[PDB]
């Protein structure tokens, strides 16, 4: 209730996880996601998890 900072967190993953079925990653991730706190993260989780998705 600061202004905008939950809405635009909500997005972040939100649309965050579009892209993770858009992709067709796990579904682990789009929920790994909600799971943050903040939002800087948030993004970059998914987009991060992208980057090197064939991981051991």
């Amino acid at each position: 209730m600061e202004a905008v900072d939950a809405n635009s967190l909500a997005q972040a993953k939100e649309a965050a996880i579009k892209e993770l079925k858009q992709y067709g990653i796990g579904d682990y991730y789009i929920k790994l996601i909600n799971n943050a706190k903040t939002v800087e993260g948030v993004e970059s989780l998914k987009n991060e998890i992208l980057k090197a998705l064939p991981t051991e």
